[PDB]
């Protein structure tokens, strides 16, 4: 009654869902209750240690590190020859990184160690250079980024081109902007951020947000470029410094952080105090509507109902920002210098409130011994302090700590995916991924449109490569790389090659997760490496376990179709060569797959033809995608006005599941479009053979 495509499009749409069903944050960590418990400890948290250089990576890590890159000769000389100040730092927009001498920005990328881009124009020290979004409708189309420089003289603004050079990454050459300099007050300047739109928010040695404009005219009302005061909340009220202790007492502001969805600011200062700002809809003004300290993050830890003054002197040392596509309610990570991870929810009584609702602590193992040590796990309350919680335990080599979601674990929502990065040298600088590499769009790594399915990296494994994360230090950047699921348990596959492995898998994936990577590492990379490949055909026929072998399968084709469903030719003919991949592997597994050949009496019948659906579904997707590359091979403006336009926007609507499961009726009349335009040549013949392979 239902065709087999309709069918096993209604399977992946059902697969989509539940892959989409994923707990949000919110409710992955059930933020409803705020108390000590919202809270989540090291108890759950293991810290696999082998040490800094071991010839073995660990096989479940969820970072890597790939590269490294020596120092250039000519930095050095020049920065050896800097007299006063030295701010180095990282640029990933550009996949570039920073440092600073006492007079001049020269700029180079640290993935090619090319030559170093000179700006040495500047007669006075920069305290920080900031990477940022240009303001439209000032620059030619090319800048894709703007470079701020700030002086004890005036703050210097230079336009920034990166053309690819000779992608591996973006040749920079930076535009000459003549006229923008200006101080902005007697304020040190220390912490800059831009927004998706490119609003400029600045933060120094002073509890004031800065921000700053440029523009070619220098005027009687206003300078030649200008700065305002965002940070209104001093006032000078009640008894706080007014009449005492002279303006602001200190108020050291260290750190802000951005959140675009809301239009939301972020603060750390030196003592903590955490602000929360909205952009108005003028989209110029920002005013401050909430003022808390760290005073009254630690008094809400406190009021958690444990104790947070035995908890204290703690001090918050860094923020990360929860996008509400990260989470409804909670807005904030922020992390003290015990490592220890704030999670902040804000919002408004008409937001108007901040509440700390859950944290997330620094492993209870001890990464004491790089040598395997035996694992242990802690279900009460678990926690450890400062002097081995601080990431930066010791003075001359900081720690690498790197820590994502759990993914599997959603009967472990607190659970997380660990990993012991060891290092040797100071770290400096390490660029968020939520922070800055996610900042061309609103969303951050994400998996979904919504809270709900925002996190769960093993959906996207195929559809965005593993992010990568670039680590500033004294000597160079190393780079480590977000590790998937499908590398983890991959190399997870190799732990067996050289035991009792699939288990492990099984505890993890709950035989359906395991079964969709294993399809993947059989599938996916057996164009890459065949060995590996092999294990897993074997592994997955043997341990795929209606089965979740076949459900996995669904997994594997819905996540090829995440994006499409409900594209860039490239990524098109990616899905192609999943697809004809996996119904090669099928085929090529006739005997050796299950289904296939002709639980026996039916059942294996019954993957049989869930296996048949499965191959139609894979065959008619090839089919829609060459159709899509003949649709390249066809036309739609020359089309405007012969074809019967209401039927043309018919034609047009050619991608929305009609193309997977339903409607080439549609594809006959594309064929006669190319039948009349004929503007390619020789290729008409072959397009209609396509379709005949097509439907027929």
């Amino acid at each position: 009654l239902q065709e087999a495509l309709e069918n096993a499009g209604r399977l992946i749409d059902r697969q989509l869902q539940e892959d989409r069903m994923y707990p949000d944050l919110s409710e992955l960590l059930m933020v409803s209750a705020p108390n000590n418990p919202t809270v989540s400890g090291m108890s759950d948290m293991d810290y696999p240690l082998q040490g800094p250089g071991l010839l073995s990576v660990p096989n479940l890590p969820e970072i890597s590190s790939i590269r490294r890159v020596p120092l250039p000769p000519e930095l050095v000389e020049q920065f050896g020859h800097m007299q006063c100040n030295c701010m180095m730092g990282v640029f990933p927009p550009i996949s570039r990184a920073w440092l600073t001498i006492d007079s001049d920005i020269f700029m180079w990328n640290y993935e090619d160690g090319g030559d170093l881009a000179y700006f040495d124009g500047l007669s006075e020290t920069i305290l920080a250079v900031g990477l940022v979004k240009p303001k439209a409708g000032i620059f030619q189309p090319h800048v894709r980024h703007l470079l701020v420089l700030a002086t004890p003289v005036d703050i210097v603004i230079l336009g920034l081109s990166y053309a690819n050079l000779q992608s591996l990454s973006g040749g920079m050459q930076l535009l000459p902007d003549p006229l923008y300099s200006l101080p902005t007050d007697n304020t040190y300047l220390l912490t800059i951020t831009s927004t998706d739109n490119g609003r400029i928010f600045l933060a120094g040695k002073d509890g004031c947000l800065y921000e700053v404009a440029y523009q070619a005219e220098a005027g009687w009302f206003s300078q030649r470029c200008r700065k305002i005061n965002h940070s209104k909340s001093s006032l000078s009220f009640l008894v706080p410094s007014l009449l005492q202790f002279t303006f602001s007492e200190d108020d050291p502001i260290l750190q802000i952080a951005i959140d675009n969805s809301r239009n939301i600011l972020y603060t750390r200062s030196e003592k903590g105090v955490i602000q929360v700002y909205d952009l108005g809809q003028d989209g110029q003004g920002m005013s401050r509507v909430a003022s808390v300290s760290q005073n009254a993050i630690v008094s809400a830890a406190g009021n958690i109902a444990r104790t947070i003054d035995r908890s204290v002197f703690k001090p918050i040392v860094q923020i990360a920002v929860i996008e509400n596509s990260e989470s409804l309610d909670c807005q904030l990570l922020a992390v003290t210098h015990a490592g220890v991870r704030l999670y902040f929810s804000t919002c408004p009584f008409r937001p108007n409130t901040l509440t700390l609702v859950h944290v997330r602590l620094p492993p209870g193992f001890s990464a004491s011994s790089t040598v395997e040590k035996p694992s242990k796990v802690h279900r009460a309350l678990y926690s450890k302090g400062i002097l081995l919680m601080a990431a930066s335990e010791n003075e001359d080599n900081d720690i690498l700590w790197c820590v994502n979601h759990d993914t599997f674990p959603f009967q472990k929502p607190m659970m997380e995916t660990q990993m012991t990065a060891g290092v040797d040298g100071h770290s400096w600088a390490l660029s968020a991924i939520d922070e800055l590499k996610v900042d061309k769009i609103i969303t951050p790594l994400n998996k979904d449109h919504i809270p709900i399915t925002d996190s769960p990296v093993v959906v996207q494994q195929h559809m965005l490569p593993p992010k990568k994360f670039v680590l500033l230090s004294a000597q160079g950047s190393l780079m480590f790389h977000k590790l998937r699921p499908v590398d983890q348990l991959r190399h997870l596959l190799v732990s067996n090659v050289g035991g009792e492995e699939i288990e492990r898998f099984f505890k993890l994936h709950q035989e359906d997760q395991a079964c969709a990577t294993c399809l993947i590492l059989a599938c996916s990379t057996a164009a890459c490496d065949r060995e590996v490949s092999a294990w897993a055909t074997r592994a997955f026929f043997r341990y795929g376990g209606y089965s979740g072998k076949h459900n996995g399968i669904c997994i594997y084709f819905s996540r090829i179709m995440g994006n499409i469903w409900d594209v860039p030719c490239q990524l098109l003919e990616s899905v192609l060569q999943e697809l004809k991949g996996l119904q090669e592997f099928l085929d090529r597994n006739s005997q050796f797959a299950g289904g296939p050949l002709g639980k026996f009496h039916e059942a294996q019948l019954s993957e049989k033809i869930s296996l048949q659906a499965i191959q139609q579904l894979v065959r008619k997707s090839y089919q829609a995608l060459a159709l899509w590359k003949l649709l390249c091979e066809h036309q739609f403006t020359i089309i405007v006005a012969e074809l019967q336009k209401e039927l043309q926007e018919q034609l047009k609507i050619t991608t929305f599941k009609d193309l997977v499961i339903r409607d080439k009726e549609l594809t006959g009349a594309l064929i006669a479009s190319l039948i009349n335009c004929y503007i390619r040549d020789n290729a008409a013949v072959d397009g209609i053979s396509l379709h005949l392979q097509d439907i027929c």
